[PDB]
């Protein structure tokens, strides 16, 4: 039966535990692993929007969501002179209505977690090497331990090793969006209260907040580049191309990166999509940020690994696990929604920011009125299959 069928999902983020929480649901037995220790707590805020509530809600985690939210009041579009243009309510600011929701990732992932504490997890496991024939998907972990599955789901993130391991590269795009991304946690040294400051300029962004750690603020730095590091993983080569990028910025930048140094949470990336025509080879499939990541730019991430995670399981469910079938499903039900979502994330790389002029009042709160009724239609454009 269904039950019988051994699946093995690959790492402890968003869609890996909420596939296993549909698989199981839906009569599957999977299993998780994840190479590092233990869940990360904190890190980025992760948005649940459109259909992907209604997803959450039945779950049963949406009341857990809402109380691990995040409480910024207040965001501000602020000049480099500490000028107030523009001011929102604070889930108006995230671009967020109705009944949508801001949480950390750490604090999802760990409401996640507790929603599935009956499936098998191993952490600090990971595979080294698969194979598949017609029969079975043989897995390598990395203490040379074999097992064999009939399913693999790839939940392992935008770096996925499990995709560069299955497919060739005339299989996937790596999408630059010109663009790149860093964040780190510092000394609120200005003592905001639950309160975000953004400045702008031509091709830069740079914000700034406190919410959950009164001591605590977090910095947040996006532009758009022509350049290419010599090694885009070399840390001290990231922090001295940040520093040169805003030597000239103003507003907080000095005090920000004066701080920057004994930051502990550094982060930075290049902003990529992933662009597949098949998520799925054989008994292998790819899910969430591994198969289909939007960019921070889109904001959408998490609600497309909500609403993969739903159409596998679901697909599988109505295939009565024939994979071969549930696979075709899921390539075909979800491209058009996660292309709608990556194209929205194209647009704000492209139209966010004012190529040539100066930020206002006017331009700030029509282009936020803006990205409030695109996000809406982005994120409510799929009509949902209903599985049960
Ligand atoms: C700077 C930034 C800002 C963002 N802002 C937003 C936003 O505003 N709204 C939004 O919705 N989304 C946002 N996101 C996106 C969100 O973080 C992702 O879309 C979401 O986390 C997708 O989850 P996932 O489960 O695909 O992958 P992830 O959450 O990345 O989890 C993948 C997991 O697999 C593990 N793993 C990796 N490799 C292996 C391996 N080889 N073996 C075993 N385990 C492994 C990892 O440690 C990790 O726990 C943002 C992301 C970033 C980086």
């Amino acid at each position: 039966m269904t039950k019988h069928i051994k699946i093995l999902v690959i790492g402890v983020g968003v869609a890996g535990p909420a596939v296993a929480y549909w698989l199981k649901r839906f009569g599957f037995s999977p299993v998780l692993i994840e190479k590092s220790a233990a869940v990360r707590k904190g890190g980025q805020a992760l948005d649940i929007r459109g259909i992907a509530t209604h997803i959450a809600k039945e779950m049963g985690i949406y009341d857990q969501i809402c109380n691990m939210r995040t409480q910024i009041k207040c965001g501000r579009y602020v000049d480099v002179k500490g000028n107030v243009l523009h001011e929102e309510q604070g889930e108006t600011f995230g671009f967020r209505q109705d009944d949508e929701v801001e949480i950390l990732r750490g604090d999802l992932v760990e409401i996640l977690m507790k929603a599935i504490a009956d499936i098998p997890c191993e952490f600090k496991q990971s595979v080294i090497k698969i194979e598949q024939n017609e029969d079975s998907v043989t897995v390598t972990y990395k203490d040379g331990r074999v097992e064999n599955y009939d399913l693999v789901i790839a939940a392992d993130g935008i770096h996925s090793a499990t995709r560069g391991m299955v497919f060739s590269k005339n299989e996937y795009q790596l999408i630059n969006l010109g663009s790149y991304v860093s964040a780190f946690t510092i000394p609120n040294y200005l003592g905001l209260d639950h309160m975000e400051l953004l400045c702008e300029s031509n091709h830069k962004l740079v914000t700034l907040q406190s919410d959950s750690q009164a001591d605590k603020a977090m910095a947040g730095f996006m532009f758009r580049s022509k350049h290419v590091l010599e090694d885009i993983r070399d840390e001290q080569e990231q922090k001295h191309f940040l520093h040169a990028s805003f030597q000239n910025f103003g507003w907080e930048t000095q005090n920000i990166l004066n701080r920057m140094p004994e930051s502990d949470d550094f982060y930075f990336d290049a902003i990529t999509q992933i662009k597949m025509k098949s998520w799925t080879k054989g008994r292998i499939a790819l899910i969430g940020d591994a198969a289909y990541c939007p960019s921070p730019l889109s904001g959408q991430g998490n609600n497309l690994a909500f609403v993969g995670a739903y159409i596998l399981a679901g697909e599988l469910k109505k295939a009565d696990g024939d994979y071969i079938q549930a696979f075709t499903r899921y390539n075909e039900l979800l491209h058009p929604f996660v292309e709608a979502n990556q194209q929205f994330g194209v647009w704000v790389s492209e139209s966010f920011l004012l190529k040539d002029d100066e930020v206002s009042k006017e331009i700030a709160e029509a282009r936020s009125n803006k990205i409030l009724a695109m996000i809406k239609s982005v994120s409510n454009s799929i009509n949902l299959p209903q599985y049960e």
